[PDB]
DNA sequence: GCAGTGCTCGCAGGTCGTTTTTT
DNA sequence: ACGACCTGCGAGCACTGCTTTTT
């Protein structure tokens, strides 16, 4: 583990950091992940720290996964390290200490779908018909800022989201209480409740801080008030906290992420040491230059840059097309050309501000028989068929999971319907009972028709499943739940239609077998992770061109990148245009992220005209193109300078 | 009219009766009806009375009409006559001028089905919720009362009951009937009764058109009617009622055996006229009839002497099953018709409408003409009824009961959920339904269609008015879109035009519907609409006051001739059914045949049956016939 | 432009009670 | 045996209103 052998000099210094706090600024391509793992390896090896004591924190599972494998190769006793998501940590903490704040065994975690359920119910009598999601987001940003239904409606300005302080705040008020009644927490709770647990019960904070003596928090620019608070609490005792971020890459301010957190970090921790990694290995010099010039525009953020390390590669180009249709045609003309130049589909990707944009693009590649992968924004990431099965699992684990019940009741159809269902629910509400136990007593207590049995059968097979969970392995249990539920059969028709949703379900079952390989482990446990998995994180690249939003692009890189619809009111989104400068800066950060993702060549497009939501209008051109004028060549349809 | 030459002395004086209450009382086929007919011809011809000045009230307008031509045969002046049922008149009383009592021009009548739609409606609300969910039970108790003139308050005050439940159900049912501005049958009377007593000034005005008052088939007559009568009369007592106690089969409907008899106590002046001779039946028939009836002990004592020589024997045949019973009647109808008997002169009498289904089949195979009475209204059939709903609701906005049946069939875009949102609009505003609908733009489409129909009601004649609705409703289009089987459905709807044109010859609009609602089973609207030489099928009940040379009585069995209902009830029910049987035999003139099966099917289950207890009564007053007549 | 949802209006399959009469 | 009834389910229509998303 010789840091000077392993790493860059500036890296080695950051990896050499030991106690007290440090800020690590990592621009793109900076080999931050490597650096940070060795530091972990150094801390244990060189400074004789304990793995028990080290906590690494990231935002995504991919990240945490990469973190854990890499560590394993390099660090002995890697098993004993706590690397996970803010959420995954939150789960772990609350599963172990929930009872101190009134969470019973075994409470449930509501995913984003499940929230809506509740929301629709609580809406019934509030001043505010419309849409329920809206409200879901209102809550989510509220819980993210660490806001309470009370101090929400104490908000100076009454219409931050449509509806008055109280009309908004009431929904959140009601949503809270019912949620709690059901014995459950949403995804933000895992952070916000955990904060509250620490704050109330400090003695609990300690028992934890013995497991988190040293702390890495990645992407500290995306961090939010609530995540901020939690981190401070964890680190408050020993101040051994190293947060790696990049201020020019906060692109989730709508998620309520606070760029100020990382800016204020050396103000928050006056003693902290600073380290800056400005070296970009990933990208071309011409790319980086474009990127660096673009970015210096954002006002008064931390003084840093992208040090080139590859020769100034191929030029950056910017074609404009009359047609938003033409640009899609234009894009395919090129992916062909380059696939012919000797360059694989995997090597190339297309980035768009909004998902809508994928269709014209997609349809264009589809005409020149060009493989396409769309990092789905319209369609769930393996989510619908996975979360269903869990609904069975989660209802089998406790029969009072009425949210789980409402969802799997439709799949497959049991011949239970709006009438039966609501009857069973009216009765249940009226006697303080689980909808499912209502099912179980349909025949015993007067629910007319001989549907009763369709209700009694469901309870019967649910409870069959419950016995199984007690007496089976995780993998076998999903084989049981799958075949008995008949999700396979209904999905076999929709499977004959699809067949894939059947496959990653088999893949899920496989991953369940992998769960029991690693040491340690309750069924309840496997499910705790699965609930957070979006996209079934654990098969090699598809060999397609990739399509994704710029937001989606973050932390990924491609030899070839296409950035499309680089126009005013698209990029530099009109919405953000209303926000004034503060908003424009955020957009600029977004544009910046794309550029930094391109390794060898970057093509840019906009249209003369574009259609959105019906009609066709004159497309303006992106002001950020000004910001980088001269650092790119404009072009006709074929690659000609003009 | 020369009474003495045309009537028996006892009859000739009875008909001669000229003022004040009088009562004729006789056994069946005695001329009570016939003498009632001559009475009319007399007062016109002899006692110089305006025919405009008399009414005879019955239990079918055909009883009346065939009754009309009769005075015409006797005295010209059959035009100015007034003859109808209580209802046909008790409706005309109210309807012609209801310019008092508080009602509104354009009201509607609620038939049995109409009734239930409100009883199914206001039923959930009040505590009789469980096995009294059965809806029919309530409309009965709602109807038996309006027959005794009872209100909800005095229904609340009763011995043994669900009591305030019953009365409230009625209380609501009414304030909801009130709402739709429609009137249950009873009302027809009751409101008639009420009105007279409400305004003693208005009633006199009628007693000018009712100078002398005839009542036939007083046998059965409810207390609502009794008071109507008692009232209609009182100005100057000029009432004759005629009837037979042994022929009182309308108990279930509140017609009081005793209601009839106490007429003497009610009226002092009443001159009781008695009749002893039977003109209608062969002696072997009457002997059986007389032999039977004697079993209703503590009934009155009349007697029936034959005027006719004893005849062909009364015969009885038991068959293997209900088919073999229908096929037998078919076979025999064929034979008799062969002897030169005409279909017109034969009839089959059963206890329950259901029994007609099978008999017909036997008749169809052979290709014998038949006409059924009061089984499956042409005016019942979907095709017709819904357009009558268009008609009801066209004129009367408030008819939600109808609104229901018409909005759906012509698929107008209209929401099951829109309904419950609009019925809430009714419930919130306390509004007539259509108005809530009038003011999701199908509401504007229905309103301009509906508004039109009623606005185009007064400019258009009924015959072409119905073709206005039928086309504009699109009810045509729906029938043409799904009309392979539906073609018979528009054929009825074409027939509905023709029957309007039949109506167009006579001077008899909304009026039309009245008739349709009030139609007796034997009334003409119901008959022609639903060859003239045809066999006639009807219920023993309907048989009342008619006669047939040849009569079949099918299904003379326990649980059926007596009826399960009557048996369960014990004696008072038996004597009633028995009296029903006596009514059966008494329609025959020459030939009576009786049948039962050994096994009858109902509800898909073929079940053993046994001969009526009644056959036992007439031990050797009938021969027992194998399928072919022998033994 | 498309999607996510409202609500219609109809196959489809099972329960049930309907027969004691009439206006 | 039959006609009404009631659910259940799912293919249709036209309604409208919206930037971006991780666990
Ligand atoms: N005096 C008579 N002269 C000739 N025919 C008569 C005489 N009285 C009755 N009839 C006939 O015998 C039958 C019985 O007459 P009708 O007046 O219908 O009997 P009813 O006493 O009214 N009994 P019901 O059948 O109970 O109504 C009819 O055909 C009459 O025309
Ligand atoms: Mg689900
Ligand atoms: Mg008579
Ligand atoms: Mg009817």
């Amino acid at each position: 583990p010789d840091l000077l052998q392993a790493l860059n000099p500036t890296q080695a210094q950051a990896a050499d950091h030991f106690t007290g706090p440090a800020l690590v600024i990592a621009g793109a391509g900076s080999g931050k992940t490597r650096t940070l793992i060795y530091r972990i390896a150094h801390l244990i090896g060189h400074y004789g720290v304990h793995p028990g004591e080290i906590l690494a924190v990231t935002f995504t599972n991919k990240a945490a996964a990469e973190m854990r494998e890499r560590a394993g190769h390099l660090v002995p006793g890697a098993g004993d390290l706590w690397m996970s998501t803010f959420h995954s940590a939150g789960v772990r903490i609350l599963r172990t200490y929930g009872e101190h704040i009134g969470l019973r065994r075994g409470f449930v975690i509501y995913d984003d779908d499940d929230q809506l359920d509740i929301i629709k119910e609580v809406m019934g009598s509030i001043p505010g018909e419309t849409q329920p999601r809206v409200i879901r987001g209102i809550i989510d940003r509220a819980k993210s800022n660490l806001w309470t239904p009370d101090d929400l409606d104490r908000s100076r300005e009454p219409f931050i989201s449509g509806l008055p302080r109280d009309a908004a705040a009431e929904a959140y008020r009601r949503y809270e209480v019912r949620k709690k009644g059901q014995n459950a927490i949403d995804f933000g709770d895992l952070i916000t409740e955990t904060v509250r647990l620490f704050k109330e019960v400090p003695g609990v904070l300690d028992k934890v801080q013995n497991k988190a003596k040293f702390i890495h928090v990645d992407e500290y620019q995306d961090t939010n008030r609530a995540q901020y608070e939690l981190t401070r609490l964890l680190a408050s005792r020993d101040r051994n906290l190293l947060v790696v971020g990049d201020p020019d890459q906060s692109i989730y301010k709508f998620r309520g992420a606070d760029i100020q957190n990382i800016l204020d970090f050396q103000k928050d921790y006056p003693d902290a040491k600073v380290y800056m990694l400005e070296h970009n290995y990933r990208s071309s010099a011409r790319v980086l230059e474009a990127a660096n010039k673009l970015i210096e525009n954002n006002t008064e953020r931390l003084d840093k840059t992208l040090k080139p390390v590859k020769e100034a590669g191929q030029p950056v180009t910017f074609h404009r097309a009359t047609d938003h249709r033409a640009e899609g045609d234009y894009v395919a003309d090129w992916l062909t050309r380059l696939h012919g130049e000797g360059r694989a589909w995997s090597e190339m990707a297309i980035l768009y501000r909004t998902n809508a944009q994928s269709r014209v693009i997609e349809e264009s590649l589809r005409r020149v028989q060009i493989p396409a992968r769309i990092v789905g924004g319209v369609g769930f990431y393996d989510r619908r068929e996975i979360r269903d099965i869990l609904a069975y699992a989660r209802l089998a684990l406790n029969p009072a999971d009425d949210v789980a019940l409402r969802r799997i009741i439709g799949r497959p159809r049991r011949g239970i319907g709006d009438t039966a269902l609501q009857k069973l629910m009216e009765w249940a509400r009226t006697h303080h009972t689980s909808v499912l136990t209502a099912c179980a007593n349909a025949a015993e207590q007067n629910i007319l028709d001989r549907g009763a049995h369709k209700a009694t059968e469901f309870a019967g097979l649910m409870e069959a499943m419950s016995e199984a969970a007690d007496n089976y392995e995780p993998a076998a249990f999903l084989r049981f739940v799958m075949e008995t539920s008949g999700y396979l059969d209904l999905l076999r028709q929709e499977g004959q239609e699809g067949q894939v949703r059947l496959e990653n379900l088999e893949e899920l079952v496989s991953a369940a077998e992998e769960w029991s390989q690693d040491e340690a482990g309750s069924i309840a446990d496997f499910l705790d992770d699965a609930a957070l998995l979006s996209s079934v994180d654990d098969g090699a690249p598809e060999d397609a061109v990739t399509l994704m939003t710029l937001h989606n692009a973050k932390g990924l890189e491609f030899p070839v990148v296409f950035i499309v619809g680089v126009e005013q009111g698209l990029l530099p989104s009109k919405g953000a245009i209303a926000e004034g400068p503060s908003g424009i800066e955020e957009e600029r950060r977004l544009f910046y992220v794309g550029i930094t993702r391109a390794m060898e060549r970057l093509l840019m497009t906009a249209a003369q005209n574009r259609m959105q939501f019906g009609k066709t209008n004159a497309a303006e051109d992106s002001a950020f193109l000004e910001d980088i004028e001269g650092l790119f060549d404009t072009v006709d349809p074929y690659g000609q300078p003009i």
